[PDB]
């Protein structure tokens, strides 16, 4: 029904039933954001519906590092702890290269790409401990291996989703890889995630080099942090290069050495947060963040609310339509848009079992 | 100039000991530093020295991650020295500085007067900064001293400030952001704010017989703290959080109980060590507290003597036309400074034991 798709694993999906049995059986109150959803259709018993309307909960735009009480307020444990794991994709024409600022260059002719909002290990909060803290930290010090585990959890979806899409394509699929996690959704511990970040990455290329034949290159850029390095797992070349260490890199919006539009799909991936849209910080009109400098610079407004905006090179963002932005003051931003024309995030929902993908447990 | 730099006692007993440590001592300058100096013909002038120093900072700096605090970039007395050094200016604030599509243009464009200061830095990609030297204690954050460093950083300012309300026959409403409470804090976000809170009202309460002309101060750190209200001698400190309580003033507009006729308006920009005033701004971007005031005000206009033009439809202040006209993609203020080599210099002052001027010793 609409232009996004959503997958999660099947951690994931094993706590989504449980906490549906235990929301059935009256052991679980819900929050309030999705108590608010709730209410506003006529069931209650369905499981992909269940989760539709939990992911509705979602905001455009959430602060996910100092906005939320972790509780009956906005969201409890058990709904973060899964709406942290559910990843989205969507096709998308990138019209620039994705850089921060003014140092985005336009694409001459806009590329044809895809993107995967992959939300990070949340770890950081304006009030108390968030699920992911009490999932990869032991004492105050950050796991490796659990957080090899979670992004696992997290990533392993929309890896496999694109290896099956490359080969549909006849090509083969590269992947470019923001510093996931590592901005400020890592509190305390910015100073010491970016090589537990990079070794996430490496493990999960590891466990799962012979799942994943048609993914070729993978373009890790976590600006700085990181040396410059090339790592061969298997049959795929890992490239770590820091924007800030190695000065005319490929942007993320931009197709990496060694592909091209005629051997491989350009898919990218976006650092998103458990309770916004895709986009978030731009659903508030600011071209900030991987997630907003992503979303602004190619047409996912477009493709989650269905309307037709229109890219401006002098700004590198995609504006909302004219109709909208006529008679009103000042700034107008798609936040406003999706008020006004009462559009909601839900599309359909996938998950992943021993192999595939699919919808239900057994 | 159109900006006027400030600096505490303690920073100026710094900077002498810094000064003759490089007269003839072990200490090697930073390459900014010593860059800025290889273009001059000078050596062994204090004014000078602290000129060229300050015009080390670079237009746009991510003071929180790309600094090494060696030679590489500025060594950490440069730094300790760096953060204490604010600058204040006349402005033409055109929007209440709200962030995002948040803001509200001004019908008329408010006169007042911006001080950028620069809060601690508790956060670095490479090693401990100075602040983090100074007021860390085996992780602990001290109270005490985070205040005496707001105040080494703030009551120049705040003296300044006074004094020219009453030449104004007016008195002084300072709006004063979260400082330092952002992202500049790494593993201390968590429990800085209610210490800023803390070091402003022991700021205010220490030295309140020393500021009889600034009346009002509305202090906004969006999220994290209880709204309130607070009478601290003669003035008002009001905690009005704009992410909890709705209609509330703003950073860049008159608070309640002040008008341009019995108030002049001034507001507190949360700086950094690096940067010129406006940071992320000179590089295109209206974001953080600093590059939010910048675009919002003439601040561009002030520091580089160009004449921009302001964007109601952005809430920006723009590069003239006749600049921005033939260029392809987004065009920052840095860039402008960057083809007419603009830089960043201007007078600076000290405090004794009581006014500012610079008779040092
Ligand atoms: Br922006």
């Amino acid at each position: 029904n609409a232009a996004y798709q959503l997958l999660l694993s099947k951690e994931t999906l094993n706590k989504i039933l449980q906490y549906k049995q235990n929301l059935e059986k009256g052991l679980a109150t819900p929050g309030k954001f999705f108590l608010e959803e709730l209410s506003k259709q006529e069931k209650s018993i369905d499981i992909t519906t269940f989760t539709q309307l939990l992911i509705q909960s979602k905001k455009p735009q959430v602060f996910a590092e100092s906005q939320v009480y972790h509780d009956g307020t906005d969201w409890t444990l058990e709904e973060e702890s899964i709406l942290g794991d559910v990843s989205v994709n969507m096709p998308v024409t990138m019209y620039n290269d994705g850089g921060h600022g003014s140092s985005f260059k336009n694409h001459p002719k806009p590329i044809s790409g895809y993107l995967a909002y992959v939300p990070g290990a949340l770890l950081a909060s304006g009030s108390g401990p968030t699920s992911d803290m009490k999932e990869v930290l032991d004492n105050g010090k950050l796991n490796q291996d659990k957080l090899n585990a979670l992004y696992e959890r997290r990533l392993l979806p929309q890896l496999i989703h694109f290896n099956e899409l490359a080969r549909q394509n006849e090509k083969q699929a590269a992947i470019t890889i923001p510093g996931i996690g590592t901005g400020c959704f890592s509190g305390a511990y910015y100073d010491v995630i970016k090589p537990y970040v990079r070794n996430a990455l490496i493990h999960i290329l590891e466990k799962h080099k012979d799942s994943l034949p048609y993914i070729d290159i993978i373009h890790y850029d976590p600006y700085m942090g990181d040396e410059p390095a090339e790592k061969k797992i298997g049959h795929m070349s890992f490239r770590v290069s820091p924007s800030g260490v190695v000065r005319g890199t490929t942007g993320q919006l931009d197709y990496p050495l060694g592909s091209n539009p005629d051997t491989h799909i350009l898919v990218s991936i976006v650092a998103w947060d458990h309770f916004s849209w895709p986009g978030n910080d731009y659903w508030g009109g600011a071209r900030q963040t991987d997630d907003g400098v992503k979303a602004a610079s190619t047409d996912t407004m477009g493709q989650v609310t269905g309307a037709t905006g229109v890219y401006d090179k002098k700004w590198g963002r995609y504006m909302p339509p004219e109709s909208f932005t006529k008679d009103r003051k000042g700034m107008s931003d798609w936040g406003d848009y999706v008020r006004e024309n009462g559009i909601v995030f839900n599309g359909p929902v996938l998950a992943l079992d021993k192999s595939g993908k699919l919808d239900t447990l057994e």
